[PDB]
RNA sequence: GGCGGC
DNA sequence: GCCGCCAACATA
């Protein structure tokens, strides 16, 4: 039911934190390292979007990196298909959870993958959070959280500030859930 | 990115 | 240089 000309703003409105960071660099870079691959395509595919607008959504992006339209279906076209279950051992893997992108695979220069309340350092968080527009005590009340190490609350908190509500209803534990909530409130 | 093949 | 095959796991 979800469109590619609609990812967009929705990266804005329903995902989280990781995901948004991961959609900005790779519209801005025309490309994401492996590790950013991984964690924004399988979220890609667990919001709706079908093998067909993978290879798509992925492959117009490359092309303005301005890199061989061909070296793309050489590399990265079958490590799409995949993940989608489509070559190979043929198995359909479920997205991240957040356990997982928080406490393995630690990003390095260049990677914008993990979980920003983790692998982002508080002072560039800040940045981050004031950037996204939100109200100074609120980044405050997630800052705290973030030196408690309760990164996925620290997340909710962020979630009820970009939806305003009070709360939430429900504890985070999977980029996907986090945008199902989401978009139970906008659509 | 890793492992594997030439 | 060319190429194949992997990983995940919430979830009402
Ligand atoms: S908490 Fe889970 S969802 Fe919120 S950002 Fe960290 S990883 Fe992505
Ligand atoms: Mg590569």
């Amino acid at each position: 039911k979800i469109s590619l000309d609609q990812i967009d703003l929705l990266s804005t409105k329903s995902f989280p934190p990781c995901m948004r960071q991961l959609h900005k660099a790779l519209r801005e870079n025309h490309h994401l390292r492996h590790g950013g691959r991984m964690q924004y395509g399988l979220f890609l595919k667990g919001i709706g979007l079908t093998l067909e607008q993978a290879l798509q959504f992925w492959k117009q992006e490359f092309i303005k990196g301005k890199m061989d339209p061909d070296k793309f279906d050489k590399g990265y076209s079958y490590n799409i298909r995949h993940s989608f279950g489509k070559e190979g051992k043929r198995t359909d893997y479920t997205p991240f959870s957040c356990l997982k992108i928080i406490l393995s695979n630690p990003p390095s220069q260049g990677d914008y993958h993990g979980c920003p309340f983790r692998h982002s350092d508080p002072e560039l968080l800040k940045q981050k959070l004031q950037s996204y527009k939100i109200s100074p005590g609120g980044i405050s009340q997630i800052l705290d959280l973030v030196k408690g190490t309760h990164y996925q609350v620290a997340c909710q908190k962020y979630f009820e500030m970009i939806h305003n509500v009070d709360d939430c209803g429900f504890s985070l534990n999977h980029p996907n859930q986090f945008f199902c909530e989401s978009q139970r409130i906008l659509n």
